């Protein structure tokens, strides 16, 4: 079955712990010429995007009305544009990642390959399968019905890894800036659970398909 792995259990702690330090490794390694201009104020935006700053981020991202935000909105736009520049700045991800999430039922029933989900916030995706399952276990209080997500994401484009700006964590993050486009390539629907396949696609590339935002459920005009 093609999501065999990911159904199947988990690595040992120690494993999943080598590996997530090895990309923290390999994160900082790969920084670049782009990384030597990364300011004070985006170095500090993104260390602490993970623990704090992506709630808010992402809240702003998603709301739809941010009118009544007040000084927190002009905060929460500085903030995303920090976190947008420096995420540039960092080396990118190319390869196999993996993401838990909740979605609309109403949402992932319409779904089809060849279908196209904007995530409207920013994305956090792992490497290890192991730490986006950690994702799909609760969720916030919600008046919407919302069923347990597993995305296997190929990118090939979008991606940046910020995990050698995450001391505190062994999550193997790389993360997409503000919506991020991905096609689905696979879909199967389980015993309660969804599994999908998807590739990162440039948003101005997609042609004669149906686009979706993945948070509001509503279809994207092309
Ligand atoms: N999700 C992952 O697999 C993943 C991967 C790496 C790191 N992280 C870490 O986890 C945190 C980010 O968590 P996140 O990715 O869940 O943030 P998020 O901002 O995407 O989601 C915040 C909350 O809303 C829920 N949610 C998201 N989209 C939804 C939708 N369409 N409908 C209903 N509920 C929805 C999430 O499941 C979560 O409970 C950070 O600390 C980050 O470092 C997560």
């Amino acid at each position: 079955g093609p999501f065999d792995a990911i159904k199947q259990p988990n690595r040992s702690e120690e494993e999943v712990t080598q590996l997530a330090e090895d990309f923290k490794d390999w994160s900082k390694a790969s920084n670049g010429w782009r990384y030597s201009f990364i300011t004070a104020n985006e170095k500090e935006a993104v260390e602490d995007f993970s623990i704090s700053g992506y709630q808010t981020a992402n809240d702003y991202l998603r709301a739809t009305d941010t009118s009544t935000w007040g000084v927190a909105g002009a905060d929460a736009r500085q903030y995303i544009r920090t976190v947008k520049s420096a995420l540039n700045k960092l080396p990118k991800y190319k390869g196999t990642a993996y993401r838990g999430t909740w979605v609309k039922l109403s949402l992932l029933n319409k779904l089809e390959e060849g279908d196209v989900l904007v995530e409207p916030a920013f994305t956090s995706t792992s490497t290890l399968p192991e730490v986006a399952k950690r994702f799909s276990v609760v969720h916030p209080n919600s008046p919407q019905r919302l069923k347990r997500v597993l995305f296997e994401v190929k990118i090939n484009q979008g991606g940046h890894t910020i995990a050698g700006l995450s001391e505190y964590s062994k999550e193997a993050e790389v993360l997409f800036a503000p919506n991020a486009h991905f096609r689905i390539t696979q879909i199967e629907r389980t015993s309660n659970h969804t599994y999908i396949g998807v590739e990162t696609v440039k948003a101005s590339a997609v042609k004669n398909t149906q686009k979706y935002n993945l948070y509001s459920g509503e279809e994207v005009e092309a």
